[PDB]
């Protein structure tokens, strides 16, 4: 019964469990210094999508996003549903430049997608933020903060894009 750890709608890890994994990777880094990156991404114009096509359509968009993610990342990477339309991925042994590759592959897969819903045929995009862990963040939440900041820049910078935290 691994139901305590997963999000019902997407099947991905839930926020609580995913964060525990982020914290575990953070401490592993503090000890060993391996390249490791974090991704935080959101579905673009979600509210508008939800308002326009209905919440059921929105759920399908969320489920498809999770499916694209699940089928596009390594079993050693860890994806989680952080919030309503927000997702996160832990990418161990992966530096910033390498993270951009998997992120772009996901971005493109989503961009080329068509969510066949009962309300209509939808096309959407995602904004993504990447933050490779450095010695600066003093706890895992400050690491998450850097990725979230990169995500905001991606959204404000045009959306349907990947931004790496500098
Ligand atoms: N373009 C690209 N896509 C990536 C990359 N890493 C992961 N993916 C995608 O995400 C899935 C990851 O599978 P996995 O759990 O690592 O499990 C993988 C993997 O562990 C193993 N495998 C396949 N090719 C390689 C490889 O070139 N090197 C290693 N070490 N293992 C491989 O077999 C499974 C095959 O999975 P897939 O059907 O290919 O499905 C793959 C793959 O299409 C990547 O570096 N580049
Ligand atoms: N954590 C994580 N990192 C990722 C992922 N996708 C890409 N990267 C990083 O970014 C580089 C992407 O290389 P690529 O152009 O996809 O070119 C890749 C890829 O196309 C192929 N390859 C490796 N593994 C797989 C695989 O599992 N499935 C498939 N289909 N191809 C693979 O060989 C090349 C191996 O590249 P790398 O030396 O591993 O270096 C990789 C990898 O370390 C991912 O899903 N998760």
């Amino acid at each position: 019964a691994k139901l305590s750890m997963t999000d019902r709608l997407t099947g991905l890890l839930n926020r609580g469990t995913w964060e525990n994994l982020v914290d575990a990777e953070y401490e592993r880094f503090r000890r060993y210094g391996q390249a490791t990156s974090l991704v935080m991404f959101d579905i673009d114009h979600f509210k508008p999508v939800n308002d326009t096509y209905g919440h059921l359509a929105g759920d399908e968009v969320i489920r498809h996003t999770a499916d694209v993610t699940r089928n596009n990342i390594r079993q050693s990477d860890s994806a989680g549903r952080y919030g309503g339309e927000e997702f996160g991925i832990i990418l161990p042994e992966t530096d910033a430049e390498s993270a951009r590759v998997i992120c772009e592959r996901i971005r493109e897969a989503i961009e080329k997608s068509t969510v066949s819903t009962s309300a209509g045929d939808i096309q959407y995009t995602v904004s993504m933020g990447i933050a490779q862990l450095t010695e600066t963040p003093e706890n895992y939440m400050q690491w998450m903060q850097k990725a979230d900041e990169a995500l905001y820049k991606a959204k404000e910078s045009g959306r349907n894009k990947v931004v790496v935290s500098l």
